[PDB]
């Protein structure tokens, strides 16, 4: 029903949106309806003269190119990252900091950032001599692919949502989107976090108390880390959402491990369904990856993200308590 | 006949155009085969000679015969120049046989399927290649992908007898080297070579960590790629004629499409000779001067010839 879905989408500005309920109520179109809602909320159709029928046509085609048969890296994950990026962009420490084009780039990058993901890792694709790894010379294999598909779909019939941007706007947005999606490669995490830490330690704020970002390198680095935080935000969400994300990533990992075991390869970490500890893996994920990242983001925008960090820390203690 | 010319495969200034003619437009194949035997690579890595020839022929076929510069003759020239640079005395022990294999294979594939237009042209025209590769080292990613993909054709897997680790190490090194031939990386590459020269440790060069060794290999193949002005003048002048034909054809396409014409690509305004002098002064000589410092004094004859050729091109400007 449309009324109940409209009611749920009133939460689009809130951390912890019931994204699985929105997927059900929208008829498995969470990415389309959440993107459309966000574009209306931020007045992006009027600002960039995006025809509404073109937006819907592109969104439905993009959503179609996520795999409905992968447990984690599907259109619900994309919708979740889009919405989480949308909330992070609204944080008071960043008010009036980014232009309308940078906002468009960050939201578009989130929407396409995992498109056509096959449900296995870059290393699996490299180690199996996949056609994707051969195409991309073993370097950010999935992320180059997500970008290429995301942009190529703009060329389908009535899909060019950027048709009314100027040529310079299109060139700038394309560069920013590429910079952002390539930064979601998990092998870049340590370098991205090291740079975010440096920016926190050298942070400057303006007279209005918002973050001072006066060059492309700093601006794109904040947008890269923002989308990376959104991508790694599952343990910061209310527990009933977090546990569903955990169930889904473990299913994807175990299916990868079954293909590795069947092929005689070493099983990747956390992918052996016969020797895995789901709870210990979440605590380690939080301790070594997610909390170091979110604690640093929370410092950059202090005190805006304190409640998100509080939820992360509660969820860590809950998983720890199940061991 | 063709055999006599191949006797100087170990000399800077091989008559590569004569070899291209005398081999029926197969310079990459015959030069690669000759080099693999001078370095005993077929025995070291147990490469079936017929597999080596089948792959080389196939690779050569994927260079475009209607591209005046970035064709199979260029690929053969860079291969042969790397082969000579690998024999620099100051590098007499630095690199292992697999590293030698990687530098030579990388040279052979480093421009395969080149369309005769630049990365910037491919980006600004919204080409399929730039869409595939997200505007980042577009050509060089493609050269690699084609070069490795051809290994999978029938009786083309020249690395069939390398160990699994050797194949994985060779692949990484080839990728690192070919990606470094992107001209947009030149200044960063040169800066690293300069830093290495300043921190140079010698007994002969001592390079201990992979990062330093791959950097020397990157800069070496880069030097080979940019070696035309260091060759004997009759060779250099042919390379100049060929690159200018390729540039002018690209500029004809940019003019028509309404784009800004790339530097040196406007046939109605370009000075071929001024462009060569500027090319040497700003790119080729700073690079080869720094290389010469790294292997001092083994590059001094190459540097001398470059400086002679620069003097000659300058004298052709009224
Ligand atoms: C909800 O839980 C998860 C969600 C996700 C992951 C792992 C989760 O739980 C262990 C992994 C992290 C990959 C990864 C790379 N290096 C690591 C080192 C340690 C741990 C993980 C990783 N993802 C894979 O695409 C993203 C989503
Ligand atoms: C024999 O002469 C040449 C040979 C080559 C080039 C230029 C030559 O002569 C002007 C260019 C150099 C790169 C380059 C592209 N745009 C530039 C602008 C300024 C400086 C360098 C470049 N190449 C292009 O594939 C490699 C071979
Ligand atoms: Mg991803
Ligand atoms: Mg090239
Ligand atoms: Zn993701
Ligand atoms: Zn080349």
């Amino acid at each position: 029903q449309e009324d109940v879905l409209a009611k749920e989408l009133e939460d689009v500005n809130k951390w912890g949106l019931h994204v699985f309920r929105i997927a059900e109520l929208s008829g498995n179109r969470p990415l389309t309806v959440i993107m459309h809602t966000i574009f209306q909320e931020r007045d992006l159709l009027k600002t960039f003269k995006i025809p509404v029928d073109t937006l819907i046509t592109y969104l439905m085609t993009l959503e179609d190119h996520y795999h409905a048969d992968v447990a984690y890296h599907n259109n619900i994950h994309a919708a979740d990252v889009v919405q989480s990026t949308h909330v992070l962009l609204s944080t008071p420490a960043l008010e009036a900091v980014f232009t309308d084009l940078e906002i468009l780039a960050a939201i578009f990058a989130s929407a396409i950032h995992d498109v056509d993901h096959p449900g296995v890792s870059n290393q699996f694709l490299i180690n199996t001599n996949s056609e994707l790894a051969l195409m991309y010379n073993d370097s950010s294999v999935l992320e180059n692919h997500h970008l290429a598909v995301g942009f190529k779909l703009l060329q389908e019939e009535n899909c060019d949502i950027f048709q009314n941007l100027t040529k310079k706007q299109r060139q700038s947005l394309r560069k920013m989107v590429i910079d952002i999606v390539l930064a979601t490669d998990m092998s870049k995490h340590m370098n991205l976090l090291a740079d975010l830490k440096t920016m926190v330690e050298t942070k400057k704020v303006t007279s209005s108390g918002v973050l001072l970002l006066d060059n492309y390198s700093d601006r794109i680095q904040v947008l890269q880390n923002m989308v990376h935080c959104a991508d790694l935000s599952n343990p910061t969400k209310p527990l009933q959402l977090y546990r569903q994300w955990t169930d889904r990533i473990m299913e994807e990992f175990f299916r990868q491990g079954d293909r590795e075991r069947e092929r005689g390869m070493e099983i990747s970490p956390m992918c052996d369904k016969h020797n895995a500890s789901v709870e210990k893996s979440q605590v380690g994920f939080i301790d070594y990856i997610v909390h170091p990242l979110w604690e640093t983001w929370a410092d950059l925008v202090h005190p805006d993200a304190q409640d998100i960090l509080d939820t992360l820390e509660d969820n860590r203690e809950w998983y720890q308590s199940t061991i």
